[PDB]
């Protein structure tokens, strides 16, 4: 027998991509809501990252400085946001 | 400039990939509602014991070998400890 | 904070993204059947020499710089060494 854990993100619609940084913060592209949300390790409350003008964001990555990169699928671009 | 096709089998619309420190490769096998992994060396493919996935879309693995999946069809994010 | 747009060119439905320890950004340019990368500080992307992709959906990179891609339309996973 095994255990899987549902992360306490809220109000997701068609989540499309996930990244995890060195601190254990989890970042998710909430595709159907045109937004990117995150949850700190231990934290109970998701925060919405201040990207703008997203259309169907499809993927997310985070580098060693905590910069977050997102593929903005509907706008044919990749956007990044410093920590 | 030679690419190598990995010995995964039975994939249907694979949607995401992650690789851990040991070189194990994890794939969200979206059309089969599962996540599979391929062990380095042995090339043994196993299905990760997630349950109730619907069109999983993205996967990540952290330094502790915890696997995170976006369970797209169920509007949730799930993880599985090593 | 204010977002920055990376100087990729000609993307069509980019589907996935990874960044390695060197800050190189790798993107699956799904609608163009290709994978592109941008070195930190560069303004000119390079197209990785994969072959025969059909709607690549996700990308990962390991510590040796090997790039892994889910080639969604061909139900396979391919890799290319650095």
């Amino acid at each position: 027998s095994n255990t899987q854990t549902v992360l306490p993100f809220t109000g997701l619609n068609t989540p499309s991509g996930v990244a995890v940084d060195s601190a254990g913060t989890v970042y998710v592209t909430d595709r159907g809501n045109n937004r990117v949300v995150k949850l700190a390790a231990g934290s109970n409350t998701q925060t919405v990252l201040p990207f703008t003008g997203l259309n169907t964001p499809s993927g997310v990555a985070v580098d060693s400085a905590g910069t977050v990169y997102v593929t903005d699928r509907g706008n044919n671009r990749v956007v990044k946001l410093a920590a």
